[PDB]
């Protein structure tokens, strides 16, 4: 289950903090997961953005903002 | 690397998609990830919501809205 995989990835990450602040953990995890998701849906859809946005349940405009945020368009 | 576990999880989910449509895939992945992250951060901060919001980079009420969504306060 994916949920157990992000818990383990986070256990190992907290094991590397030694008094090192982290003040961006939400965007850091979100950037990793959103890039993987956009990558996988665009590959399945062969780059069709309307199809990809319908499958994800987001606006095609939103899809393209995210594609550009991560430099994937 | 977490993003590979996300890709393997999506690769297996699309293999289950034989003619069935999907229309909420972003919500499915986010819900699964935000729950594992809110659980791991609250344990690390020993339940302190202000230290958890600062580590995450979000403000306290955003963090509270999300805890409620997943029944965690």
């Amino acid at each position: 289950p994916l949920r157990d995989s992000v818990k383990q990835a986070l256990k190992n990450y907290f094991a590397q903090l030694n008094g090192q602040d982290v003040n961006d953990l939400y965007e850091l995890v979100l950037a990793e997961v959103e890039q993987a998701l956009l990558d996988m849906v665009m590959q399945y859809t062969r780059g069709n953005q309307t199809r990809a946005a319908l499958m994800m349940g987001i606006n095609r405009g939103t899809l393209r903002k995210k594609l550009k945020k991560y430099g994937m368009n």
